[PDB]
């Protein structure tokens, strides 16, 4: 039953490891429902929709990423549901940055404790796949969700609608 | 609340627009799992991984084409969870080409089912989108799914390991 | 005195044809009315006035489309005045983009009448053409058209003569 | 026996196709006949030939693309015997023209019937597969071969042998 | 209320800018008709059609650089109905070329009023823009439709189908 | 009656072409069946389909260019039934090569007839245009045919659906 490629990779590391994949298939689904939610015609931010479709297509590309690894491990990869997103209705492009900044912080978490516990269990070449591939990029998206909230706050989003169509060219576009 | 550029358009195909968005992100849920399975060490079927990679990022995109017609529309996209594939283990080529043509099917019912109600609601327009960018694509990979399934079962799959790793090769590559 | 070419091709069909190429023509002309009120000394909003034009030179292209389409099918055309349009002075940006909704969204449901009459009398080649060359065009033009004014709404025009500029500049230039 | 591919494709609707595969290989070959009866010595109107020989081939592909519909949808094609045309003299251009108008218009009545039939099977890919590639074709095809017949009247065919000469050069060169 | 751009700009001048706008578009409407009218199947001169659909065009333009003129003086565009063309059917090449010719000198005609009314008004700008963009146009248009006529004539028209079919083809093709 | 530019041309000769111009179509036909039964879902071998088109294709051109033979003899083209193949269903690869290399031995004999009628009538002319475009063309098609049979049996054709698999793959792909 033992993959013959199975080396110094703990049950609970695949374990994590699911749920980390599953935790990326959700954000990407969040950023589906954001990005949508600006084309509608009485939202109609195409920048913003750009935005969160480009971040969906990249949390797929997260999750594929760890499935890769999981065989490469030889652990086996277990799927979940993908929950629905909270919100069906996103409210403005201010509050959307907000939601996007809080999950990659969620996700952000989720990976320091997957890091953790391959620091637990000396497997440091999941530690270096996490620090490698992840934890900056979760650094940097986080930054970046943070710059868009304070310039969309400075400009007087969300009662500003002006304010959020010139964030959506110049920023965004 | 009535949006204002609805026109034409009936809350029931507005709530069967939903479904089948759902309907596609579960087809491409499935390609994913069944992708990542012909990855696993002791299968190791690459260009049957590429293969379902392939699908499943293609019914991503006919999920998203439904949502900007939702929007187009003036319809208000609600998501549902996304249901995990009924597999984890696909256990051959055939099997998952089967599963595959087995599901194409399932999602050409629904669509064929959507497009009646389109017919019914008097919809010109969603029925032409449906028969435009769906219909055809749909007998297209069913089709090809059952060529694949034919070879495979001539070619004595699943039996015949020999027989996977050369339509894997030959057909696949 | 029946065409040589006629088939299929029912009276009231050939009737609804020519009220559609005169509703074309007018659509044409109303957004010309528009183009040149934005060119006024007194308006002077350039990117909305090429918009305009732009629509009205399309509008002329869908009428003689439809004049090719009655001569395809052995109808004749009968021309009719074009109406002069309901106003010299748009009043505004956001004014000119909801009159223009208004006006594509008549359009668009005398074009379902259309389809409804064509599939009464059995007219597939007829419906087909409705759905392929008109029905998504109409979808498509609303849609943009209740985009733009739910941005200049949101900018805050007619009163911000800013938001009007700037939509001018943004999004039309 | 029922192939793995097929849904929601009408027994009548195979049989149908088969009758549409027949017809247009018999219009293939009808037009051969013509072309090469304008090829004769006495005859001598080698754009006439060409025009006609294009036509030929286009119905051979024409009757080609019913037969990949039929394996698509899982019929089972059924050949029969293509009778020899109506004529082995074609006596003049204009008189070919005519009937191949006359042959036109047959073939277009025998497509709306196919649609009807789908149309009453509810087999909307049936439908948009004949509205696609067929109905607007013949509909063209029609329409030309009424010009060229009305310009051979006018010039003064068939006993103005000018007449056909120069149409010969002037049109159909 | 008076434009501060306007200078030099009488009210009289102005209304016959209006007054000769409608007359511009009423040619061009003249035009579109006569083009269709080639169009049929029971006229089928490609050529004649091409060449009415493009003067439609070229009067289109004339229209829309007289409501520039008139924005650029500071006087205000009255639009008015465009009165439907005084025939359906033209009847025949030459005379459609004869109507056209007529309507030329008419819309000459007009173009010389206007320019005396500017001459008796002072207005040097104006008379220039008119014999800069018009006069000359209108005194080659003329030219140019009297030698099709003539053409025509000797030819054998409208006895002769012959006649037309080859100065369709050797002139305006 | 006599064609201006028949000599040396016997009537029995002209006979002869005529029904071999019908032995080529029906070729074609037998081909095209082979090609579309490749094409089904259950068979579903795409470079069997696309060698027996291309044969079919390659049979039309043969009865075209006798076609053109008899009219530049002086010859008068009498078309005929073309009759349907033997079969619906191919069976197998092997099967279809064996058929298709009985057919091409069948052509070959009726053309080694028309040779010896030729000689017999003394008609040079018509044996040297048998044997440049003929002859050697049937002699390479029955030794690739024979060739391919060869091959598909020692690889274990029809019974190794793999045989034929790899042969569709390596020899016709
Ligand atoms: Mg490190
Ligand atoms: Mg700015
Ligand atoms: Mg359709
Ligand atoms: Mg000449
Ligand atoms: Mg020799
Ligand atoms: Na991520
Ligand atoms: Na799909
Ligand atoms: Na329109
Ligand atoms: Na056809
Ligand atoms: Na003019
Ligand atoms: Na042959």
């Amino acid at each position: 039953s033992t993959s013959q490629v199975r080396q110094n990779y703990h049950q609970d590391s695949e374990a994590a490891i699911n749920r980390q994949i599953n935790l990326e298939l959700y954000a990407s689904y969040v950023y589906l429902s954001m990005s949508y939610y600006f084309d509608r015609d009485d939202v109609a931010l195409k920048n913003f929709a750009k935005y969160f479709l480009h971040q969906s297509h990249e949390e797929r590309e997260h999750a594929e990423k760890l499935m890769k690894l999981q065989n490469q491990r030889g652990g086996r990869i277990f799927l979940q549901d993908i929950q629905k997103p909270d919100c069906d209705d996103w409210e403005s492009g201010l509050n959307a940055m907000e939601c996007a900044l809080h999950l990659e912080k969620n996700v952000n978490q989720s990976l320091l404790e997957l890091h953790k516990l391959a620091t637990d269990k000396n497997d440091p070449h999941l530690c270096d796949f996490i620090e490698t591939h992840y934890l900056n990029e979760q650094v940097k998206a986080i930054k970046e969700l943070g710059d868009h909230v304070t310039n969309l706050r400075k400009m007087g989003a969300p009662e500003s609608g002006l304010a959020e169509y010139l964030f959506d060219k110049h920023t965004l576009g």
